[PDB]
């Protein structure tokens, strides 16, 4: 299927110069011509850099783009507040004969100290255990810009099957919040030594872990 | 200062067929083809038609197009709860030599199956316990509508400590979750018999109950 990989979330602070990488593989960025469009929602998408490098009109100097390996960068180089958008990359594939997207990146002007946020990693409540049923979550609590990347594991292992975790929510204190949960069967949860919970928020990373415990 | 018009919503209900409007001009839709995405605001779009009315890979014979001049007009028969999504449309406009775009089209699958929320709540982690620190974290999943209110109460009186919920977000059963985390001490916590969350969803109320228990 294919589609540009592109990171959550790009920030800085007004006057800051942000990058946003968007890494196609060595079919796509890896050879054809890179395009790059700004999302507003209410608003049709704009282009921005026309192929790879040479800019639309309309477009400003501050918004580069350099496309290089199998990988290309714009980068909003002057962050003036309006620039708090989507930036998609298109580029050609051959998994037919098409044009593979970015999953988009936001772009947030740092309004508050960036920050990076409190997992807390909880297992199974003994109620649920005894109910045939075995839940974890993953508190994602005060982070800043709002985009949070979740991802569990079982001894080492990265599990797919039923996680689910929730959008980004701003918080009172005006971070978001967000929480993830990994449904098991109660054996499946007793079944490994521990699991883990990884939230990457804006280049850092955390990796929180829980284990089963005597008693149930 | 170019653009492609489309309605900014178009609703209905499961099996009703729907249609977006993208009208334009000459030198857009009416002298070339008309192309339309799939935009799971938050994903990379998926191209869903070209040469108007011309299909795609893996897309329903659920979505057809048409043109007519300066007229496109997606149609989506029979809306499933998953086609919510926004919809723009492209058509290369041959006096701006360059491709435009619609402003987006948010569907919204309106008549959904009641489901009630399921309720699982954890007492805080020793993990956490040993910082002293405490949260609870209140989980309401598959519900639908999207839409609730959590009290949370000690023992007694309900609580406005470090309530914090997230906004419910559909999820992959196309359903809702949402979190309703309670900052505490070691104290407030085993300071009180018990602490339960109340989640209303559409007239039915569950509260579930957690105390200061050992080992889970």
């Amino acid at each position: 299927q294919s589609v540009l990989t592109q990171p959550p979330s790009a920030s800085g602070t007004p006057g800051q110069r942000v990058t946003i990488s968007c890494s196609g593989s060595s079919s796509n960025i890896g050879e054809n011509s890179v395009t790059w469009y700004q999302h507003l929602s209410g608003t049709a998408p704009k282009l921005l850099i026309y192929e790879d490098n040479s800019r639309a009109s309309g477009v400003s100097d501050r918004f580069s783009a350099s496309k290089s390996g199998t990988s290309a960068s714009l980068a909003i180089s002057g962050l003036q507040p309006e620039d708090e958008t989507d930036y998609y990359c298109a580029a050609w594939d051959d998994s037919l004969d098409v044009a593979v997207f970015g999953t988009g990146t936001k772009v947030t002007v740092l309004g508050q100290p960036k920050a990076n946020p409190t997992v807390t990693l909880f297992p199974p409540s003994s109620e649920e255990l005894q109910a045939n049923k075995a839940t974890l979550v993953c508190l994602i609590s005060d982070f800043y810009p709002g985009a949070v990347t979740v991802a569990w594991k079982a001894d080492g292992s990265p599990v797919k099957a039923g996680v689910e975790t929730t959008k980004p929510s701003k918080q009172s204190n005006n971070k978001y919040a967000a929480s993830s949960y990994l449904s098991l069967t109660p054996e499946q949860w007793k079944s490994h030594r521990s699991y883990s919970c990884q939230v990457t928020h804006e280049g850092s990373t955390v990796e929180k872990t829980v284990a089963p415990t005597e008693c149930s």
